[PDB]
């Protein structure tokens, strides 16, 4: 009902689609800082990496798997996946999401 | 007996460790671009997120959750993860790294 990614994720907000299963949403980058950038989300809400648990950390491993699958595939020159937490990470919508970055020799600058 | 970060993992080449355990190493970068910047590995030798498969994926979910471990009690403010896979996206070291990135308002510049 309140969330944005959740939202998009169930296509009750719009976004350009690269892949979806039951599980994962992916999609691109509105704004983004790389030639390729998509997102990838659970579409089961989880704030951020720090609501990981023991419990639940297969199932983030099988979204990092598909992660890989979608990078592989969208950037076989390389691609790099980043995923922010809290404040100083700068993290705006607290739905986990992975970027995926390529399509370029990827800058690596002082943050 | 080839690998670099296998090496360090093992303690045969040194490093300024941040936490280990049966599974995992975690040392500061000795080139950081930001004020805490902390690699984490699997001591198991895995080349890249390339190399994740659905058979590897829950162990790979627990090195993640390790990483949100590290990550909250080194970076309480936030902090952001990065990987890296293959050229574009400067892959060193062909063992699997995840950046732990913090201490400051990092940076979100195109790439
Ligand atoms: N409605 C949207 N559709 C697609 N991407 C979005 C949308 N809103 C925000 N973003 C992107 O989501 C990302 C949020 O990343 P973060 O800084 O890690 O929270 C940014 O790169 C935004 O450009
Ligand atoms: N011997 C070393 N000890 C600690 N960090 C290292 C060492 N050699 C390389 N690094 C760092 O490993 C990282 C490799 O990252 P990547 O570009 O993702 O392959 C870089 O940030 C390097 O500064
Ligand atoms: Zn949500
Ligand atoms: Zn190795």
């Amino acid at each position: 009902d309140s969330c944005i990614f959740c939202k998009i994720a169930q296509k009750q907000i719009p976004s350009t689609i690269v892949y979806e299963d039951d599980e994962i949403f992916a999609f691109k980058d509105i704004n983004p800082i790389a030639p390729i950038h998509i997102l990838v989300i659970p579409k089961q809400h989880i704030a951020s990496l720090n609501e990981i648990t023991e419990e639940n950390e297969a199932f983030i491993g099988k979204v990092l798997y598909k992660v890989s699958l979608i990078g592989k595939k969208e950037c076989p020159e390389g691609y790099r996946v980043v995923n922010n937490i809290g404040e100083d990470a700068g993290q705006t919508v607290k739905h986990i999401h992975f970027h995926i970055l390529g399509g370029k020799k990827l800058a690596w600058d002082k943050l």
